[PDB]
């Protein structure tokens, strides 16, 4: 029973977090899994600063209302060669990586790694942080408070 949660630095507070490898957080675990970060979905707003300040990804993840791709370079295969904050538009499916803020980080670019998951519940699983550099943390519990996210 684990779930390995990828993690990026931090930008004005925003960072992404990708779940088991692949697409695979739905909109209500999205919210869960930045409560445990004792963050939130940013607001466009929020997200739009982060990417001024240098946050860039090449996956789709939730926000607050909207699922997009911060770009900062043009790339043929990342958001089809946009720059600022690609929305995503047309879509079948439902689950992407998230986004989350938190408002005590430090206000420009962070890339120290993240060693906590602070506001994890009790539970039986074993949920691993790893980092881009490779460090991992790791604590047993829980995040998710839909029985249909499980
Ligand atoms: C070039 C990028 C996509 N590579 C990358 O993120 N990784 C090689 C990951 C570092 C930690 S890992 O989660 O074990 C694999």
């Amino acid at each position: 029973n684990q779930i390995d949660l990828n993690v990026t630095c931090r930008y004005a507070g925003v960072f992404h977090v990708e779940k088991n490898g692949r697409y695979s957080i739905s909109r209500t675990e999205a919210a869960d899994l930045c409560q445990a970060f004792n963050s939130t979905l940013p607001t466009m707003d929020q997200m739009k600063l982060a990417l001024s300040k240098g946050f860039e990804t090449c996956r789709y993840g939730f926000i607050e209302g909207n699922v997009v791709i911060p770009r900062i370079h043009p790339n043929a295969i990342c958001a089809a060669n946009h720059t600022g904050v690609y929305i995503l538009v047309t879509s079948n499916t439902s689950h992407y990586d998230t986004y989350c803020f938190n408002a005590s980080a430090p206000p420009e670019e962070d890339c120290t790694s993240v060693t906590d998951l602070p506001n994890s519940f009790d539970g039986p699983v074993t949920i691993t942080i790893v980092n881009r550099d490779g460090t991992r943390y790791s604590k047993k519990g829980e995040y998710r408070t839909h029985q249909e996210d499980i």
